[PDB]
DNA sequence: CGCCCGCTTCGGGGCAACCCTGCGTCTAATACAAATCCGGCAATGGAGTCAAGACCAGGTTCG
C-alpha cells in the first residue's frame, strides 16, 4: 500500500495550506480508479489516496 | 430658468505583507620580505630530596 499511493501534493501540486476543500472530496468519477475509503485521517483527508 | 464647484462615494490602483510554479568550475603563477614557529643547546637558580645528626622529655626498665 505504500506503492499504488497516489497523492496530490509534492513538487509541482498544491500545497497543504492552499489545499481547496473541493478538492479534498469524492468525486463520481472516482468509481473504479481510486478508494473512496482509504486514506489518512490526520490533516491530509483527500489529499493522499 | 441654467450653471460652477467643492463634498461625498465608490473604483481602481497601488502598495505592504507572506510562499515555490524557486532552489554552475573558471589564467597561474613568480619574487621577496616579514613574521612566526620550533628545535636544540646553554646559562642557570630555586625548589625539592636524602641523609646524617643533634635536640631533649617523659614513659620504660633496671639499680
Amino acid at each position: 500500500t505504500h506503492k499504488r499511493r497516489l497523492s496530490a501534493l509534492g513538487p509541482g501540486g498544491l500545497s497543504r495550506e492552499r489545499a481547496g476543500l473541493e478538492v479534498r472530496d469524492v468525486h463520481p468519477s472516482h468509481y473504479g480508479r481510486m478508494c473512496p475509503i482509504e486514506t489518512p485521517e490526520g490533516p491530509n483527508i483527500g489529499l493522499i489516496g
